[PDB]
DNA sequence: ACTTTAT
DNA sequence: ATAAAGTATAGTGTG
């Protein structure tokens, strides 16, 4: 099975959809009867939003005087994942290790401190979690100086070795892939 | 490498 | 006038 981990700029435009699913606050594939059994991995305030969260967290901490930019990249949304099969293999305590382990890499190489959320989806097609990665680092918010081409290039051979070094059976995506990204919805039509 | 942004 | 950060990026799946 492939390590899947893609990231998505979010803006102040789209965290309040962000928020608003990620919360359960419809889509086909979502079974609403298995909502209750989604979880959130960080100890964010359930009740206060992504944007007001992260908002306030960039203007208490950042080293300029400036006001952040309205067209500001406020976190990288990674969706962390594989296929079918490989949550097939394991239980509810290996699935949630599982999360807590890729929410890991990401603490230990951007700080434990960017984690915005960490909502981990079982009620749609297969688990997935949805990490707000806040891109901020020597008192700055910049998506483009912390997830470049090379960064990016690096993540993919370095994830899924990390999680294989935590006895998880994954292997890491085709190197230079040729692939575009479809929509969720363009992916669909696809099947 | 070039534009937008907020100074 | 200046300069940091905006633009994609790398990867596979029904996010
Ligand atoms: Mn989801
Ligand atoms: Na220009």
């Amino acid at each position: 099975s492939y390590m899947v981990a893609r990231m998505q700029k979010m803006k102040a435009g789209n965290l309040g959809g962000a928020f608003k699913h990620n919360e359960r606050v419809s889509n086909k594939d979502i079974n609403p009867s298995r909502s209750h059994l989604n979880y959130e991995l960080t100890d964010r305030d359930r009740s206060v939003s992504y944007e007001k969260q992260i908002k306030d967290y960039v203007n208490e901490n950042k080293v300029s005087n400036r006001a952040i930019r309205k067209d500001a990249v406020l976190c990288d949304e990674w969706i962390i994942t594989s296929d079918k099969d490989f949550f097939e293999k394991l239980d509810e305590e290996q699935t949630r290790t599982f999360f807590e382990t890729a929410k890991n890499y990401f603490a230990e190489n951007y700080g434990e401190s960017n984690i915005a959320y960490a909502s981990v989806h079982l009620d749609e097609s297969t688990p997935h979690m949805h990490m707000g990665v806040v891109p901020f680092e020597n008192g700055k918010l910049s998506s483009k100086a912390m997830f470049d081409r090379e960064e990016l290039k690096h993540i993919q051979e370095d994830l899924p070795r990390y999680m294989s070094d935590h006895g998880f059976e994954l292997e890491r995506g085709k190197l230079n892939s040729e692939a575009k990204h479809k929509t969720v919805a363009e992916f669909k039509r696809a099947m």
